RNA sequence: CGCUUGCUCGGUUCGCCGAGACUCCC
DNA sequence: GGAGAATTGGCCA
DNA sequence: TGGCCAATTCT
């Protein structure tokens, strides 16, 4: 189908739409695709299928007994662990029942009853592929450190260089013929089709301490009006607080929610967490994914909440249709205790585009102004007192080139800085507190080491120079960082006729120069840099204590939650001044600089919004 | 116009309330 | 690296 | 007949 898209000019099509007309053109007839395809000739379609995710109410066993389960497990390891070369051998794979059959049977996998051809498709493809996604993730860590190198090389040649002999490894591979067994067992379970979520039906089902609702009837609503709640009951707003309320249409939270009896440090209130369970248990909206003789219900609220905050469905649908916006192929985690759901491919109105370079950043700007006569731009600026500086502009079209319009400048609200700065008092709190557990569990002469090298400071540095007889004087305000005075220095006891000399470059010109070796250079010739042997192991050592810390794992989402609320605030007063729905951010190629430029960078993957770097 | 679970940050009279993220996984 | 669904087929009451 | 849980097949 590919092929021929001739006949339509330009225009591409769905994915699940491509596959079905190959289909029609393999199978009888060919102007049946053509048929097929008519009428869908869409220029951006969907390419984003956002994932939701759900909670684990109940199961029949733990996930781990399931025969699925072990199936995978055993293909997991068994795959995992032989020889790269071997990879292609019994890689015969197949999608079909022969062809799972003398594979299952040739190698030792024991299959556990489970014969399902699906679900052996899914554990061999994602098998395979995983042991295919380490090798390659190998060999681009392997590219970019070359990169990485070649590019500090180019950068010393400027400069007084010491010599920089990386060490060598070549791709991992492991020792022996056996490539690496790095990949982790998933316990995941991957569903499929003949096993899709369906809602809960008492009749079919087995009985639970919960209850199903009718699949047709409209789902449950919340609470209709909280202010109509009587003192003495749950969910009762304090008069106090009835004038000071919410006006927006915020997402509404039952009494029961664990946000509003979390232990914090102001609350002097109990949490009951068997209480809230109880109470939570009762609205729930089950579905039940059964494979052979097992089950998992799950609950259907977060597929509520994810329909209703990206506003796909109002009000009213039904468990039926609710679960008609979602494919029928979750990921059931056991770890978690949860299961992800991923939308429709057409649920969401999202075309995942790519940041634009040069010149595809001008033919972009044509494209978009050509169907609508008025395009806002924003122009990130990440370098300032401020995290976030932005300017707007609306962009007009007359021929070949581009218009503008100046319109304003904004900066980050102050209620947000606020937000950023209490965050950066913990992360800092929790890098020396892990720096510091580092320092208890490095060996004592490599502590010794390290205590030693943060004590040696300029002046031990200097010791050397000061063994040539000299004092510090004249860099001692300063250094003057903007020249080199370290010739003077030297000068000032005469010794400035031993100062080594940096040769430069003229760049594309060809030629060298004789310069004063740069108080940066001097440093560098005289500030040591510790051995790898004992610099690479407390580097490590210190990621994976940070890794295991149970303050960074969330701290590390807090820096996103952080950078995507920045982006969002950009987003909108980027809407609200130019008054166009159409935007184009342009971006200029501890710190909230990393993180701000991904989270800003993510938004041509998830909202479909061009990102233009330049 | 539009929000019942879960998660992150805040206030409190302890009843509840105000903002926030939602591309997830090895 | 992963995160479908239509169309077809053997199928017994 | 019509009903139903599994293989086939596609970018």
């Amino acid at each position: 189908g590919a092929l021929i898209k001739k006949f339509f000019p330009g225009k591409r099509f769905q994915k699940n739409y491509l596959k079905d007309a190959g289909k029609k053109l393999k199978r009888e007839g060919e102007a049946a695709a053509v048929e097929y395809l008519s009428g869908k000739q869409e220029d951006h379609p969907a390419n984003f299928c956002p994932p939701a995710k759900v909670n684990i109410l109940a199961q029949s066993r733990p996930l781990s007994e399931w025969p699925i389960n072990l199936v995978s497990k055993g293909v997991q390891e068994y795959v995992y662990g032989l020889t790269a070369a071997e990879r292609e051998a019994n890689g015969d794979f197949g999608t079909s029942r022969k062809s799972l059959d003398r594979w299952f049977a040739r190698t030792g996998v024991p299959t556990h009853g489970y014969t399902t051809v699906q679900g052996l498709n899914l554990i061999l493809r994602h098998t395979f592929n995983r042991y295919d996604g380490v090798i390659k993730k190998v060999e681009t860590r392997n590219e970019k450190r070359r990169s990485k190198a070649t590019r500090i090389n180019v950068s010393r040649e400027a400069d007084g260089l010491p010599p920089i002999e990386a060490e060598p490894e070549e791709t991992a591979f492991g020792p022996d013929g056996k490539l690496k067994e790095r990949p982790g067992i998933n316990p995941s379970i991957y569903c499929y089709q003949q096993v899709s979520p369906v809602p809960y039906n008492p009749a079919k089902h087995p009985a639970l301490p919960f209850s199903g609702v009718d699949p047709g009837a409209p789902l449950p609503l919340g609470t209709p009006n909280r202010l109509s709640i009587p003192k003495g009951q749950p969910g009762y707003v304090p008069e106090w607080q009835r004038p000071h309320l919410s006006t927006k249409n915020k997402r509404i939270r039952k009494w029961y929610a664990r946000a509003n009896w979390r232990r914090k440090p102001g609350r002097k209130s109990v949490l009951d967490e068997a209480k809230l369970k109880e109470a939570a248990l009762k609205e729930a909206i089950p579905i039940i994914v059964t494979i052979g003789k097992d089950w998992i219900v799950m609950d259907a609220r977060g597929l509520l909440r994810a329909v209703y905050w990206r506003g796909i469905a109002k009000p009213g649908l039904s468990l039926k249709e609710l679960l008609g916006f979602f494919s029928g192929d979750p990921v059931l985690d056991p770890k978690r205790g949860i299961a992800t759901f991923t939308f429709k491919l057409g649920a969401v109105a999202v075309h995942s585009r790519k940041p634009t370079r040069g010149k595809k950043s001008k033919e972009l700007l044509l494209s978009m102004t050509a169907e609508k006569p008025h395009v806002g731009l924003v122009a990130i600026d990440l370098g300032q007192t401020n995290p976030v500086a932005a300017e707007f502009s609306r962009v007009k079209r007359e021929g070949e080139t581009l218009q503008a319009e100046p319109l304003g400048q904004i900066v980050l609200p102050d209620d947000l800085v606020k937000d950023l700065t209490r965050y950066r008092r913990a992360w800092d709190a929790t890098e020396e507190q892990i720096k510091a557990e580092a320092i208890v569990q490095l060996p004592e002469e490599c502590r010794a080491e390290v205590v030693k090298v943060n004590q040696m400071s300029a002046e031990e540095t200097k010791h050397l120079i000061l063994d040539r007889g000299v004092s510090g004087d004249l860099p001692w305000e300063k250094m003057t960082s903007n020249t080199t005075f370290i010739s003077d220095h030297l000068l000032a006891k005469g010794v400035t006729d031993q100062v080594f000399f940096e040769k430069k470059s003229k760049g594309k010109k060809k030629g060298t120069e004789t310069v004063k070796r740069k108080d940066y250079g001097w440093v560098k010739l005289l500030r040591p840099r510790l051995s790898q042997e004992t610099r690479k192991a407390v580097n490590d050592k210190t990621w994976e204590l940070k890794r295991a810390s149970t303050e960074y794992v969330r701290l590390s989402r807090r820096k996103t939650e952080l950078a995507r609320r920045c982006v969002n605030y950009i987003v909108r007063e980027t809407k609200r001044w130019t008054q166009c729905e159409d935007i184009a951010i342009v971006i200029e190629d501890r710190w909230f600089i990393q993180v701000l430029h991904k989270a800003f960078s993510d938004l041509a993957l998830h909202r479909g919004l061009p990102v233009i770097e330049a």
